This record gives C-alpha cells, structure tokens and sequence, in this order.
C-alpha cells in the first residue's frame, strides 16, 4: 500500500482544519476558509478552493475521506499526481460555484471532489479496462448507497444535490476525455 502526496497532503489538511473547527469552533475558520461571502473577500483566491478543507461532522470528513483515500490513491498511483491535482481544483471550483449559486457562500467538505473521482475511476473503467482503473462491482454499490443518502438528504453531507452533480460532470469528462486519448 501507502499513498501518494497529494492523496496524504490533503488528508492532513482536511485533519488539521477540522480540529481547528472544534477548537475555534466553525464560523471562527468559515470566516478565514468560505468562499468569499461580502464583495471586500472577492480578491483572496485561497477562498474559491479552501471551502473544500472543511467539514461539519465526524461521518462527512470520515466518508470523505475513505473515499479519498481509497479514489484519490488510486488514480495517483497509477495516473500521476498532477491527474489528481487537476481533478481536484477543477471540482473543487466547480461545486463550490453551484453551491454557492443556489444556496449561498456558507458550505464545505470534499463531497463535490468525491463524486468526481466516483465518476472519474467509474467511467475510466468502462471505456479503458487497459490503463490499470476501474471501480469494483461491490463499490459501485457502496458508491451508490453513500450517493442515495446524500441525495435524499439522509445524511448531512453540507453540499445540496446541484453541486454534487457538477462534481460527477468533472469526473465523467475528463474520464471521457482521457479514454478519446488512450
């Protein structure tokens, strides 16, 4: 095993910010990490991507990140960490626009860059078995199950079902569009 370092910067990440929510408390670091939330924020750019860095709850950051972890490794063991970065900022910039779009600036975790990687390892799967990627038949499942209660609002996962589509739409393109390269 042991995982890349993108996969494990970003953990570490997402740790020590939720301990500084449980310190500080959450609008203490939403203040420093939302998307920019009055006109005089526009220009601090960290905000379009650390909205991605928080979470709300022990199960959003502890799903989060299993799927991370387990998504995230794989595709930068076997397809590099600069394919990960990428679908991360773009994912990350995307759902958080959405969100923000329909429901406003207060929001965070790493739900929208998940479901780029379910869509991304899914899709790569089907169009390219060959490069190494594909997600297994029991995790399809298990994808779909942690999907359905997002969607269907059974867990609080901080992110509304707009965004996490924007997240799939990232995913499937460019799973798409490196299985047109291969």
């Amino acid at each position: 095993e042991r995982a890349g370092p993108v996969t494990w910067v970003m953990m570490i990440a997402c740790v020590v910010v939720f301990i500084a929510m449980q310190i500080l408390g959450d609008q203490e670091v939403m203040l420093w990490l939302a998307w920019p939330f009055d006109p005089t924020l526009k220009f601090e750019f960290w905000r379009y991507f650390t909205h991605a860095l928080m979470h709300f709850s022990l199960m959003h950051i502890l799903f989060n990140l299993l799927w991370w972890w387990y998504l995230g490794g794989a595709v930068e063991k076997r397809l590099g960490s600069g394919k990960l970065i990428v679908i991360t900022l773009i994912s990350a910039l995307l759902s958080g626009y959405v969100q923000q779009k329909f429901s406003g600036p207060w929001f965070g975790g790493l739900s929208g860059v998940v479901y780029a990687l379910m869509g991304y390892v899914w899709l790569r799967g089907e169009r390219d078995p060959q490069s190494g990627i594909y997600l297994q038949r029991g995790l399809i499942i298990f994808a779909l199950i942690w999907i359905v209660a997002g969607w269907f609002d059974l867990f609080g996962m901080s992110m509304a079902n707009g965004a996490h589509i924007a997240g799939l739409a990232v995913g499937l393109a460019m799973a798409f569009v490196d299985s047109l390269n291969a």
